[PDB]
């Protein structure tokens, strides 16, 4: 015989083992970067409510139930919630499940108690939601999860199917789990008995040098389970989140049957296109295992009478607007030397609750404005950032945030109009010896000769002038009076005002120092406006906006860490006086519709309008965040909206869709509340009006009083 044949196949097998080594002993796959939202820490004495906490939990993929049994679940009671915080690999320290009770004392979090030992936590970590993945060059997207990470039952459901009961190394006789691992991992497409035998040879070599758990650990992360546009969704972990919005470790049995059922055929059982052949395949799996010992008959009818929820969505590109900022910030910080790495973890500043509320305000708000005014193509952008740290919490780049290609929060450069006014008042108030809230500004006809040849003659909103010819600075800003603003600004000088703009953090090449700049001849994107208003909201510290918190390697190596880098930009006292006045605009000025609806928030804000309302804006500052809202048309035509009411309606819905933090303005040093009389002069005691004043010696009133 030519038995040497068993020899060149033996060497072909030994040399085959050479390939099933360099592959599995290292990078099995190029693993895409995972993008996570914010990690929230809870603390006792935190200002939050139970209903507020419920929303944060549901936004973080938690499910409210009657009785808890699994991670990612929680129960509500009269004055508290009980949850099972799911396990997560926090950069700071890996954590398992924790059964906690958060107890609420009305307005705040009273206690957080470990249900295990009945003791209190000093702070408690909530895991971050997976927002998205960063496209993998392969076109194949995976979320690696170790063996242990898979629930016993989905492994049982998996074994109850494909590899019927085991796979010890009979199946062929009657007429393979390791057999298929190589099929997807090493082999070509289809037709070949040689393929059938080539994998069969790789299967023995495989299951010879690698453990049981290691085979299905690679398998449960390799199987094709979906198609997101032109990206392969494979692996049970990523499929779970993609096909249920919940981790693999937390799938219900009926959801485990579906995924598994979709392994045989992985595209025709797709619950989107045809839910019928998927429902039958699901129930089929439910009857497959029902025969073996794992499944009861009574519960079977439940799982079968258990429709699919199922994400009923496409999710091809989650949070397109915010992800633009993320991609942009990654390039700047780490460069192109990042996607070279596999299994990278990106921790962002994204707030799921805020995003939900902004998106809802945009989606419902815009059609409402179009109906109430008979419009045809109205658009909007919303940016939310943290008051003090400049972290970007939310970004809405269009009235249809779900499906976005053009991101208006970052790309739509638009005249800010009267939103420009605080810069001027901030410039003035930064000089406490000369300009104060009670300083009188002329309000009379203006005529400014400019570079050839026409004369610039700005008018008040109502084409009227103050009967006295003058108005106090406080009231000019409150009422967004055009004429006093130009008189103030021209007296301060366009260079001084322009320098305030740079300190506030606006792009320097957008600044053109001519009179109209004072009234908003300044074109910015919403994210750039947010920077400017964050600087005044923080109390004068410019905190560069960012969407990244950290970037960790698969092994836990820190590729990037964010450190606080706020820069003192304007005096805190001037920032304060400007904000106090912006509280006036919201209570009694142009923003007064908002102060009437949310009196207890004491919001500070500024309306923005342009000639014929081409662009409308609102900038609202609460206790914790700055929200910029823009409403207008892409073609740059008049909106027909009147006043900042369009941007204030969107913002008002934003405020209603979440739980805003009251703004309680704490006065910095050397701020004193002082009375003035009707003439506007300071008085020692009394005064019909009280205004805060930057002074270390309120005895500029003994001086004022000595007029006699």
């Amino acid at each position: 015989l030519a038995i040497v044949f068993a020899v060149l196949i033996a060497i072909y097998g030994v040399y085959l083992d050479q390939k099933i080594r360099s592959r599995i002993d290292g990078k099995v796959w190029q693993l895409p970067a995972a993008v996570y939202g914010r990690m929230v820490n809870l603390e006792p004495d935190m200002t939050i409510s139970k209903n507020e906490m419920v929303k944060l939990l549901e936004a973080t993929q938690y499910r409210q139930v009657s009785k808890m049994t699994r991670p990612g679940e929680f129960t509500v009671q009269a004055n508290s919630i009980e949850m099972i915080r799911r396990p997560f690999d926090f950069p700071d320290s890996k954590e398992g499940q924790v059964r906690a009770r958060l107890t609420f004392d009305g307005d705040h979090l009273a206690t957080i108690v470990n249900m295990e030992n009945n003791r209190q936590f000093g702070f408690f970590r909530l895991d971050p939601r997976l927002i998205t993945m960063i496209s993998s060059p392969n076109g194949e997207q995976r979320l690696f999860v170790p063996r242990s990470g898979f629930p016993d039952l989905l492994v049982d459901t998996l074994l109850a199917t494909e590899d019927r009961h085991f796979y010890e190394h009979y199946s062929i006789g009657r007429a393979t789990l390791t057999q298929q691992l190589v099929k997807n991992l090493f082999l070509s497409s289809e037709r070949s008995y040689w393929r059938k035998a080539n994998e069969a040879y790789m299967a023995l070599i495989m299951d010879a040098r690698y453990s049981k758990d290691r085979i299905l650990e690679l398998y449960m992360n390799e199987v094709y389970l979906g198609q997101s546009g032109d990206n392969e969704i494979r692996g049970f972990p990523l499929a779970s989140l993609y096909y249920f919005g919940r981790p693999v470790e937390e799938l219900s049995l009926d959801q485990q049957a579906l995924l598994v059922g979709m392994v045989k055929g992985a595209s025709i059982y797709n619950p989107w296109r045809n839910p019928k052949l998927a429902l039958e395949r699901r129930n089929l799996v439910l009857r497959l295992l029902q025969q073996q010992q794992i499944i009861d008959q009574e519960l079977y009818d439940m799982l079968s009478a258990r429709p699919l929820v199922q994400p009923r969505g496409g999710v091809i590109s989650p949070q397109p607007a915010f992800m633009q900022l993320v991609r942009q910030e990654l390039q700047a910080k780490l460069g192109d030397k990042v996607k070279d790495l596999s299994g990278v973890k990106i921790f962002t500043t994204f707030d799921s609750v805020a995003q939900d509320a902004a998106e809802k305000a945009a989606v419902e708000g815009i059609p409402a404005l179009k109906k109430q005014r008979k419009l045809s193509d109205l658009e909007t952008a919303i940016v939310v950032v943290d008051r003090f740290s400049g972290e970007v919490r939310a970004m809405v780049g269009g009235s249809e945030p779900q499906f976005a290609g053009y991101n208006r929060a970052m790309q739509a450069r638009r005249s800010i109009g009267s939103l420009a006014k605080p810069a001027t008042y901030l410039t003035a108030l930064s000089q406490p010896k000369i300009y104060r809230l009670n300083t009188w500004i002329a309000d009379a006809p203006i005529a400014l000769r400019q570079p050839n040849g026409q004369v610039w003659s700005p008018q008040n909103d109502d084409r009227r002038y103050s009967e006295s010819g003058r108005v106090m600075l406080v009231d000019a800003l409150t009422r967004s009076m055009n004429v006093p603003t130009v008189n103030l600004g021209m007296a301060l000088g366009l260079p001084a005002v322009t320098e305030t703009w740079i300190k506030l953090g606006v792009p320097k090449d957008q600044l053109h120092p001519v009179p109209a700049m004072l009234l908003g001849a300044l074109n910015l994107t919403p994210i750039e406006v947010a920077q400017a208003f964050q600087t005044i909201a923080s109390g004068g510290n410019r905190a560069p906006l960012s969407a990244l918190r950290s970037v960790i390697a698969e092994d836990g190596k820190v590729l990037y860490q964010s450190f606080p880098q706020a820069e003192r930009a304007v005096p805190a006292q001037a920032a304060y006086l400007t904000l106090w006045t912006m509280q006036q605009v919201v209570q009694r000025g142009t923003g007064r519709q908002l102060g009437a609806k949310y009196p207890n928030l004491h919001l500070a804000g500024k309306t923005g309008t342009t000639n014929n309302n081409v662009d409308t804006w609102f900038a609202g500052i609460d206790g914790s965040t700055v929200t910029i809202t823009w409403v207008g048309r892409d073609n740059n035509q008049p909106t027909k909206l009147y006043g900042a009411s369009g941007a204030m309606s969107i913002y008002q819905r934003y405020l209603a869709n979440q739980t805003p933090t009251p703004l309680n303005l704490v006065p910095p040093e050397d701020i004193a509340d002082m009375g003035v009389d009707y003439d506007g002069n300071f008085v020692c005691s009394g005064g019909m009006r009280i205004l805060p004043v930057w002074t270390s010696d309120p005895q500029s009133l003994c001086q004022q009083s000595e007029m006699q």
